[PDB]
């Protein structure tokens, strides 16, 4: 229940024991003459001061130095020249070896691996066996602080396996180093490379399921290149294992447990380093920074789950100061017992790269039932604020799984989580920015505090209704979202879709009509449209679309697609700058547009070189079969307060702001403004003969000339501009008079 990082740090500084009986044993000669002979160590050197024994109680072996586990012993060879294998030494209880080989290659397996434990006597003694060989060449299994045999004879103490080779401690594929509740090891050569199964924690006893089971692998001062290749943590316990590695630490395969701990830990940037009885001073660190270059390459993760069920998670762990943390193409494995599995991948005082797929169960998406919502978690530089949380890869979730991050800037590449729903899709707490390329979302809980997500995916959910694509918190002042996609739903039923919750603006620049989707829009206030606002199916709408809005704002050419079929409803303040918004027929009826409150709209000369004339500010398209002698409404409105850069209108003036609202807007059809038809030349005569249908513009072009850099007004046409309505009276695509009247000139602004 004390934690690791109390109890390594508290037995890192000890003093080793109280031996009496220094056995000092010396290899003299005949030994360091034969550099190739393969010497056994066991029975040539040691077998003299080791004895077998047999306990009551559990045995099958018992090793210990010589009448009782409280004696040291030492072997000084410094030059025995050989390659010197230890073969079979099991249940060793033993004492403070250090068996100091220069200038010889180690084994420790052939036929038989090996054993390293001490007794829960009174004294509680540790190990402290060293070894100081040239290589190590582990080659098969070892049990440091093992059982005895099983429950019987007695309990077993702490140990410590320093090993302090000068060559490289590589390993074999069958040597599976197991080392258990109390063991610890150090080493300290160059490029360790342990390619086979490193154990920390196991069952040391077969019924002690709750055991701490602590362990350490400090690797403290390797100078190379360290690599492990299968770590294997925790076996039915809360294995709450360490490493203290020294910066760069490629790893393989990790097999974590639920509940079994990880604490993979950076150096520090300038690298380490009666009577009243006093004890010494036991210094304890708290949770440090790494230093720069400090790499953890954890290419793949993995997580077996199996056992009972529980009300909650087991959250297994990887706290990792280091100042960056990869992980490669394995990416994030998990496993999913009845209740939701859980991974907690922290980085106290760096990066995260996660360049990997995340999967549960072993598959992309990762479907999960209700009641097993899998849980993955993410705390990119926790301690400093600044760190980012960077997926470099597309990732996927299938149906009740949880993402969250709390980062400073969580960049992404691409979310899928549409697919399934029901995805926990947390970033509560996101510093500023959450960089999405492309986002799917069908029944979400996305809740981001500011972002761009400059591609929009918005999916329905079947037919389950309130349940959503829905945001939980504050959009913010920098949020937006370059494309919005409203896919064309489900029959009849508005089951999924989109609603806001929070924020003050968002600048959505494209947008997707869709028959059964909705794009609620709650509690924004100044949604702004930069470019084509428009539907999915323009050649056939159908369905609806709850646009149910609070307010928004339009600002430059941004163009929309308004239909009877897609029932946009404005309960604010639409403010529209110099946007040309399109209307389609739909069977020759205006679909008007409900503004809610105030369509105040401010312009400017919006002037195009189409026609001379200003830019067709509202655009009536497709209107050949609307109905003649009818009055039209345009579009609802309740204040238009129109201005432009001077009271002067139509260039330079001093006449009134609202009469060019009846000349700048065009009922768009062949190909032309039946509106106006603004002509600065000949050609454009026959279609304007094709406009109103009159052959006086058909055959012969100079019929009329009125219209060398002018313009002039369809009678039959009229329109409202006042602060009350905006109208279409279409009556008449009537025939015009050459110098009567109805003609005007050029703004001329191009």
């Amino acid at each position: 229940l004390l934690g690791w990082g109390l109890k390594q740090a508290e037995e890192a500084n000890k003093t080793p024991d109280k031996p009496d009986k220094v056995w000092r044993i010396q290899a003299g000669k005949g030994f360091n003459e034969f550099p190739n002979k393969e010497y056994d160590l066991y029975k040539s050197l040691l077998s003299s001061k080791i004895d077998g024994g047999w306990d009551w109680g559990n045995a099958a072996t018992h090793y210990w130095i010589k009448g009782g586990q409280w004696n040291k012993l030492e072997v000084d060879m410094k030059d025995a020249v050989g390659t010197y294998k230890l073969s079979g030494l099991r249940n060793f209880t033993g004492g403070d070896l250090d068996v100091n080989m220069q200038k010889a290659t180690l084994r420790l397996g052939q036929f038989n691996g090996n054993s390293f434990t001490s007794y829960k006597d009174s004294a509680d003694r540790t190990t402290r066996v060293d070894f100081n060989a040239k290589n190590i060449l582990i080659d098969n299994f070892l049990e440091i602080n093992n059982r005895v045999g099983s429950g019987a004879g007695r309990k077993a103490s702490s140990t410590v396996l320093t090993l302090q080779a000068s060559e490289g401690i590589t390993s074999s594929k069958n040597a599976e180093i197991s080392l258990y509740d109390g063991a610890t090891l150090n080493l300290a050569s160059n490029s360790v490379k342990l390619n086979g199964n490193v154990w920390m924690g196991r069952l040391q006893y077969v019924g002690a399921y709750l055991a701490p089971s602590y362990s350490t692998i400090n690797t403290s001062k390797v100078t190379g290149e360290v690599n492990f290749n299968h770590l294997t943590v925790g076996d039915h316990n809360a294995a709450q294992a360490g490493i203290i590695a020294s910066n760069k630490t490629h790893i393989g395969t990790l097999d974590l447990w639920q509940s079994a701990g990880l604490n993979i830990i950076a150096p520090p940037e300038g690298g380490y380093k009666q009577k009243t009885e006093v004890q010494p001073t036991q210094v304890i660190d708290g949770p440090f920074a790494g230093g720069k270059d400090t790499v953890v390459n954890i290419d793949r993760i993995n997580t077996k789950a199996d056992g009972t069920i529980k009300v909650g998670g087991f959250k297994a762990s990887l706290t990792t100061n280091a100042a960056h943390l990869n992980i490669g193409k394995g990416g994030v494995n998990l496993s999913n017992q009845a209740s939701g599995r859980t991974l907690l991948v922290e980085n106290l005082t760096g990066n995260i790269t996660v360049d990997g797929p995340l999967r549960v169960n072993n598959q992309v998406g990762g479907y999960a039932l209700a009641g097993s919502s899998a849980n993955f978690e993410f705390k990119a530089g926790v301690d400093t604020k600044n760190g980012t949380a960077t997926f470099n890869n597309d990732i996927s979730l299938g149906r009740f799984v949880n993402l969250k991050v709390d980062a400073h800037t969580a960049n992404f590449k691409g979310i899928d989580t549409g697919n399934g729903g029901f995805n926990t899709l947390d970033f509560s707490g996101v510093t500023n920015k959450v960089n999405i390329n492309k986002l799917i979302t069908a029944s979400t809980n996305v809740a981001v505090k500011n972002f761009n997500i400059n591609e929009l995916i918005v999916k329905t959910n079947g037919v389950s209704v309130g349940e959503y694509t829905h945001f939980s918190e504050d959009i913010g002042s920098q949020s937006r979202i370059n494309t919005v996609r409203l896919e064309t739903g489900t029959r009849s039923i508005f089951s999924g879709g989109v609603k806001f919750k929070s924020g003050e603006k968002l600048v959505i620049d494209e947008f997707y009509y869709s028959p059964w989707n909705y794009f609620d829009a709650r509690n924004i206030k100044n949604v702004e449209i930069t470019r084509k606002f428009a539907s999915s199916t323009p050649e056939n709408p159908w369905g609806t679309s709850k646009l149910m809005f609070n307010n928004l704002t339009l600002g430059q050419n941004a163009v929309m697609d308004y239909s009877q079929f897609s029932n946009l409803t404005i309960q604010g303040d639409f403010i529209n700058n110099q946007g040309t918004i399109n209307y389609l027929v739909r069977g020759g009826k205006v679909a008007t547009l409900n503004v809610g409150n105030a369509a105040a709209m401010m312009f400017n000369n919006d002037i195009d070189s189409a026609t001379g004339f200003y830019k067709p500010l509202i655009k009536i398209n497709s209107a050949q079969d609307l109905i003649k002698n009818t009055e039209h409404v345009l579009l609802k409105a309740k204040i238009i307060g129109y201005g432009n850069v001077s009271t002067g209108t139509n260039g330079i003036s001093n006449v009134n702001l609202e009469e060019q609202f009846k000349e700048r807007l065009a009922l768009y059809n062949n190909n032309n403004r039946m509106d106006t038809c603004v002509v600065r030349n000949t050609d454009d005569i026959k279609a304007c003969g094709m406009a109103i249908g009159n052959q006086s513009m058909v055959n012969n072009p100079d019929n009329y000339k009125y219209l060398i850099g002018k313009a002039w007004k369809n009678i039959g046409i009229s329109k409202t501009a006042n602060g009350s309505k905006i109208s279409v009276y279409y009556l008449g695509n009537s025939t015009p008079t050459e110098n009567g009247g109805n003609t005007t000139n050029l703004p001329t602004n191009t």
